[PDB]
């Protein structure tokens, strides 16, 4: 019936990948989600006003190639490329994730959200302007967001449905 869409949430350890799928899934915000589990939830999403069926999968483990990661990034439709506005070396790290995902689709044009999370943190180190301007320069939307107060939780998600419909 409903359309299914395959997410990945994507970005370094710490930025809050766990906390922003939790809170999309469960309306709850984790203080301390083990950084080891690695899960795909389901929601059904009415987006633009039709609904659609979410397979989100929450990434983790270690720092290494695999075929298997490859795999999911493969069956993936769309990417959040995660950091946290109070980290710059997760921000720097953006460029990493985006280049191996765009290794195994062979695109610059994949359907992806950068997600600039823990805006409730006063002690920003990356502007709005410059996850704006790498936004831009990859042509794909930018969402601030707090895992923590849900701000831009669901439009973060819902952005990225919008971005996979346009793609065929
Ligand atoms: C605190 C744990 C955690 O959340 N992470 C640390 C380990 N990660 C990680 N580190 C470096 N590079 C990663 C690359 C990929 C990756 C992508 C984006 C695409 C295809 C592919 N094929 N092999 C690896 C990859 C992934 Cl999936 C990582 C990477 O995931 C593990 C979680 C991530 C963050
Ligand atoms: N203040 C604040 N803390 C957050 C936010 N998102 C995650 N955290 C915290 O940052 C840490 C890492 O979050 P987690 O979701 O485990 O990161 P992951 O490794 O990317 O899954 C945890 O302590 C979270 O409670 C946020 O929006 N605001
Ligand atoms: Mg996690």
């Amino acid at each position: 019936g409903m359309t299914e869409y395959k997410l990945v949430v994507v970005g370094a350890c710490g930025v809050g990948k766990s906390a922003l799928t939790i809170q999309l899934i469960q309306n709850h915000f984790v203080d301390e989600y083990d950084p080891t589990i690695e899960d795909s939830y389901r929601k059904q999403v009415v987006i633009d006003g039709e609904t659609s069926l979410l397979d989100i999968l929450d990434t983790a483990g270690q720092e290494e190639y695999s075929a298997m990661r490859d795999q999911y990034m493969r069956t993936g439709e769309g990417f959040l490329l995660v950091f946290a506005i109070n980290n710059t070396k997760s921000f720097e790290d953006i460029h990493h994730y985006r280049e191996q995902i765009k290794r195994v689709k062979d695109s610059e044009d994949v359907p992806m959200v950068l997600v600039g999370n823990k805006s409730d943190l006063p002690s920003r180190t990356v502007d709005t302007k410059q996850a704006q301007d790498l936004a831009r320069s990859y042509g794909i939307p930018f969402i601030e967001t707090s895992a923590k107060t849900r701000q831009g939780v669901d439009d973060a998600f819902y952005t990225l449905v919008r971005e996979i419909r346009k793609h065929k």
